[PDB]
């Protein structure tokens, strides 16, 4: 329902948007959120949904807030408030200066140097997965590629058994798009229940995997603690199992519906990197936020200490103030403005791995299956939350138009 309106919030700024079930979801999740950018909606609004919280609707305010960590703290980054309070992953739940020291360590397992260590396996997996599907002329993209590709790469990197994916994927989804069976706190507890023993084992008998590296790592010259390691590894699981997985489906859904855009990349493959960037803007999918550390007047609005504010990374690039004709996909768009990977000191550290997985997927897919479409009569459904996604994506194609490599 709707939580009572705090006395410091003026009635004209109330817009009851539900980030976990937006009213215009049928038109597409990005379109659902874009309602916040209509001519009749203020730059900053208050929603009584999910306990009550502010929402910045424009790239300008979103960027500004992510830059000002003194006023907008990451200590409580998720909505509902109970989820934000329970959230303690590292380095995301910390503000500078303390946060910085952990970014260096994290970068050792998800940064550019880790992309080169797995460059070959990434290539091989994408090709093998796609070739296996090619002759079928059909597939359920979400489960047949979107999930297995990024997830298997992560599990390999982290040295975890593939048979554990179903369980880990369930827990992760409860922290971003809960089905109601588990509170964030419960999902977090379960994730740690899984990680604690593995961290202890890899600290006594270190390995070359991501978990061993973090567990036996150093932060600004001193040994990382078991607790810190646990909180960092938790974030790695979540980013490994619920980020690229969702973005790939949005991208393929669009490509299946746009023969002209597929054609463009087939005739001009060198434009794939640029197309990846434009797709990251058009189909941005993350939305978390911060908590006010004190009373603060922001753009004429009085924010009270403790107030939660959602700063949708998704909205910056969809904002027409940032990009003309924002809902249109233009691979030749001049300045692709967006905050899909975040903004401020918490800028995504795994963006190099993400882009590689995306670019490799587009290249190797169009190479083998250049002509495909959404299954006849199929109605694609999306889902909204901290990270948005696609429920299912049935694709079809004529095997005769495919090429085996
Ligand atoms: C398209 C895929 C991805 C998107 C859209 C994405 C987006 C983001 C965003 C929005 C943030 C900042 C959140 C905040 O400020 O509270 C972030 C942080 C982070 N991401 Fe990504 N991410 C993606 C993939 C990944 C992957 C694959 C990894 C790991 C290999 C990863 C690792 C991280 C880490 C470690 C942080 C936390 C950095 C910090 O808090 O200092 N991300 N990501
Ligand atoms: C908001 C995010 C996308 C960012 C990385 C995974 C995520 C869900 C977090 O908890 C941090
Ligand atoms: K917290």
């Amino acid at each position: 329902n709707l939580a009572p309106l705090p006395p410091h919030v003026p009635e004209h700024l109330v817009f009851d948007f539900d980030m976990y079930n937006p009213s215009n979801l049928s038109a597409g999740v990005q379109e659902a959120w874009a309602v916040l950018q209509e001519s009749n909606v203020p730059d900053l609004v208050w929603t009584r949904c999910n306990g009550g919280h502010w929402i910045a609707t424009r790239g300008q305010l979103i960027r500004e807030a992510y830059e000002d960590y003194r006023h907008f703290s990451s200590e409580c980054p998720f909505i509902p408030r109970e989820a934000g309070e329970a959230y303690d992953f590292i380095p995301t739940s910390m503000d500078p200066p303390e946060q910085r020291q952990f970014r260096a360590l994290a970068n050792q397992v998800v940064g550019m140097p880790v992309v080169d260590k797995l460059e070959n396996r990434i290539q091989e997996l994408a090709c093998s997965l796609i070739e296996s599907l090619r002759p079928q002329g059909q597939c359920n993209f979400t489960e047949d590629y979107a999930e297995p590709f990024p997830i298997r790469i992560f599990m390999l990197l982290a040295g975890l058994p593939e048979e554990d994916i179903p369980h880990l994927k369930y827990l992760t989804d409860q922290m971003t798009r809960p089905d109601g069976s588990m509170t964030f706190a419960e999902a977090k507890e379960a994730l740690y229940d899984y990680l604690i023993p593995i961290i202890e084992q890899r600290r006594q008998k270190p390995g070359t995997d991501a978990i061993s590296i973090v567990a036996n790592g150093q932060v600004n010259g001193r040994p990382i603690t078991s607790d810190e390691a646990k909180r960092m590894c938790g974030l790695l699981l979540v980013t490994g199992l619920d980020t690229v997985v969702n973005f790939l489906s949005f991208s393929m859904e669009f490509l299946a519906k746009s023969p002209e855009h597929r054609q463009e990349l087939i005739e001009r493959p060198e434009r794939i990197p640029a197309a990846c960037e434009e797709l990251l803007r058009r189909f941005s999918l993350v939305a978390d936020g911060r908590i006010l550390t004190s009373d603060y007047e922001f753009h004429g609005v009085q924010l009270k200490k403790g107030d939660q504010i959602l700063l949708p990374q998704m909205l910056s690039g969809l904002d027409e103030r940032e990009n003309a004709c924002p809902m249109h996909v233009d691979f030749s768009r001049q300045k692709v403005s967006h905050t899909t990977f975040g903004h401020g000191s918490h800028l995504c550290l795994g963006q190099h791995l993400a882009r590689r997985e995306i670019i490799v997927t587009l290249k190797e897919w169009l190479t083998r299956i250049p002509d495909f479409s959404i299954a006849p009569g199929a109605q694609i459904q999306h889902k909204s939350g901290i990270v948005s996604g696609v429920q299912a994506l049935p694709l079809v194609w004529d095997p005769a138009t495919t090429k085996a490599v």
